[PDB]
């Protein structure tokens, strides 16, 4: 005779935080259409290639274009 119990266990948080540069939340996001970047203005199609997406003007960029990033977020209502 025994018995035992299932058990309820949780914890599916890794980590969480965004980058403010410029009044932007740069994200790292995978662009699966092709994109031009916002400052180099370079076709972001890289296979592979993380990139960084705003969370209120929305602009898509390189990695290395995030410190060539000088105008200012407008914001979206
Ligand atoms: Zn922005
Ligand atoms: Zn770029």
């Amino acid at each position: 005779g025994s018995s035992g119990s299932s058990g309820q266990r949780r914890g599916a948080i890794k980590q969480a935080k965004v980058h403010h540069v410029k009044c932007h939340e740069f994200t790292a996001t995978f662009f699966p259409q092709p994109t031009f970047c916002s400052v180099c203005h370079e076709f972001v199609w890289g296979l592979n290639k993380q990139g960084y997406q705003c969370r209120q003007c929305n602009a898509a960029i390189h990695k290395k274009c995030i410190d060539k990033v000088i105008a200012k977020c407008t914001g979206s209502a």
